[PDB]
DNA sequence: AACGAAAACGTTTTCGT
DNA sequence: AACGAAAACGTTTTCGT
């Protein structure tokens, strides 16, 4: 088809290619004539052919977990903005935490020859770290670890522990001493790490968390629902709760209401993530905000770098969570006494 | 690199290619030897080369509006499941309703030579219908129109009007006669069409909607927020409200609460979409459900068809909305009298 | 029986002059 | 000055025998 264009125009394909890519000077007349043809012939230059030669697809592949979850979804929309602006094409793939599913997309990706790879897998067992490393040659960044699990990749780090700590500290300073917590999955950073950040503040204050007050969640609203319930469904209940993710908080909130308990009036609740629409939770949710957009833009960037400036050394950038006060928390019993 | 494999194995690339694609019989011995090499050499067959020849990329491109919005996001996660299972690669692109942005991704897409194109643009002006048709040769389906706007594409249709109608009819039959409505954008099917489905039921019942009771939204929680407010912020207010989308409902709900009005006790509210987590709205939201997943799987399918069975004739499939009763609606003044 | 040799797919790019 | 001819990128596939 470039051949076809060359001929309607009566110049060499070499010519046509030069004008289409402004890669060498071409007389106006010639240049026009080309476009002329380019047009009527209705030509779409082939990226496949092109990549075949120049050696890069100008496309990036996101090997994610899932994409419906608010959290994830916001991150993804961000990464996409960035590919778009720097000319990349996004290939989105959800592995749902399945090794097989993962071994597959990974390979499909390599085969399609993505210029780099963004990794958001949530949980990383040895088996997965292992496949990951077989692709060390394709440049890549992990957007969701706490520390840097490997040497063959870039890492953007969230400081999830200091998020955890901030959350607890707020409750503490608000008068609270009987706190419960519904962490998310311990096999995830945003799961374990937020918890532990919360747990230090507790020890620090000599607050002890009765095991019957800690109930695992899985980031989904339903998990929050059941965990709330189980908490408030007992003789002795805390006055405040730290919930590992906004969406689950949202479920925690529904149950409180269902049991006719008032928030924050009967139970205070603090979440985490600061999802796009936690302000419209009822009540407006007080939570820890995760820089979602910078987590994304920051990831795209270390990758480009590696890609463009051909970097070989691993790198890591920290990002920082911060408290957003809204209306789901009220002073606790000890406020006045400090 | 296939050449490299051929040689470690001492067979022809032709051979290697036959075993890698099981496209002709190869002796075990030979077959093994190949894999052998395939392995140590650590070979990843090139899809780019391959597509270059066989003529198809085995990849589909989603030219969407945005992907953070619950609604959209759920649809997308669906389409992705389907590509994955039928071997396709997904290229996600958000045009945010911008013509330019649209003219771009469209072209980037063609150039990358996607096997087909899924279209979800929300609004379709002539200018966009126009670009769309310049790509009539790349097979495509529009997942969001009400009727079939063109002849050069497939259409999956939602019956949004009969969704609108169902919603109104519920309110009516619950005792309600003073209803307000916050529709979404009239330039969108899910905007206009839901409204009109609602508006017929009204006329049908001789209920009239005071213009001061209809306030445009844009599907975002904030728009619901402002529109609620404006409704309840006036001398005479309705007792029930029909809100064009769940997320905006969610915002409508927050404001009611903020003005200290009770739902459903003070105002009844019915939404639309049945987003994944409307059940955890507070109160659990009564709404019209949109088959999201079938809207997706149904789209992927007409496309495959066109792609695989090489279809030329346009086609359209209807899908059907349905009421989900939860807890945001209560009987109105006229319940007993019917 | 089981496999090779060689052209082609649609570009980009080196050297020409 | 302004442009062409021809090889190459990494596969698949037709005909061989
Ligand atoms: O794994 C996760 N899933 C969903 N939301 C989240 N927010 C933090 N981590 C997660
Ligand atoms: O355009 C839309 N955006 C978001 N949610 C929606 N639900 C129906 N239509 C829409």
């Amino acid at each position: 088809t470039i051949k076809d264009v060359a001929k309607r125009a009566n110049v060499s394909t070499t010519t046509v290619s030069h004008v289409i890519n402004k890669t060498r000077f071409v007389a106006e007349e010639t240049r026009n004539a080309v476009w002329a043809a380019i047009k009527e012939l209705h030509y779409s230059p082939s990226a496949v052919a092109r990549s075949l030669k120049v050696n890069h697809t100008k496309s990036i592949g996101l090997l994610a977990t899932s994409s419906e979850a608010a959290y994830f979804a916001e991150i993804i929309e961000a990464v996409e903005k960035n590919c778009f602006q720097k000319g990349y094409t996004l290939i989105l793939g959800n592995a749902w935490n399945n090794l097989e599913k993962q071994r597959a997309y990974l390979s499909m990706m390599a085969q399609k020859r993505v210029d780099g790879l963004l990794v958001m897998c949530s949980e990383y067992p040895e088996p997965l770290l292992a496949m990951l490393e077989e692709y060390r040659h394709i440049p890549m960044v992990v957007m969701d670890w706490g520390e840097a699990k490997a040497d063959f990749t870039d890492a953007v780090i969230d400081n999830a522990f200091e998020g955890g700590y901030m959350a607890g500290r707020y409750l503490i300073e608000r008068g609270h001493r009987e706190i419960g917590v519904i962490p998310g999955p311990l096999e995830r950073n945003t799961g374990a790490g937020r918890l532990a950040g919360f747990m230090k503040a507790m020890e620090e204050a000599m607050i002890k968390v009765p095991e019957s007050w800690i109930v695992q969640g899985d980031f989904e609203p339903e998990s929050g629902y059941r965990a709330m319930q189980q908490i408030l469904s007992q003789p002795h209940r805390p006055t405040a709760v730290f919930c590992g993710g906004d969406i689950m908080a949202m479920g925690a909130l529904c149950a409180a209401d269902e049991m006719g308990l008032r928030v924050p009036q009967d139970v205070s609740l603090i979440g985490y993530d600061n999802v796009r629409n936690a302000r419209y939770f009822t009540p407006a949710l007080t939570t820890i905000h995760q820089p979602k957009d910078s987590l994304g833009e920051t990831a795209f960037n270390m990758l480009l770098d590696r890609i463009v400036n051909k970097r070989e050394e691993p790198q890591s950038i920290e990002v920082h969570p911060r408290l957003i006060e809204r209306r789901s928390v009220a002073d606790g019993p000890f406020r006045d006494y400090r």
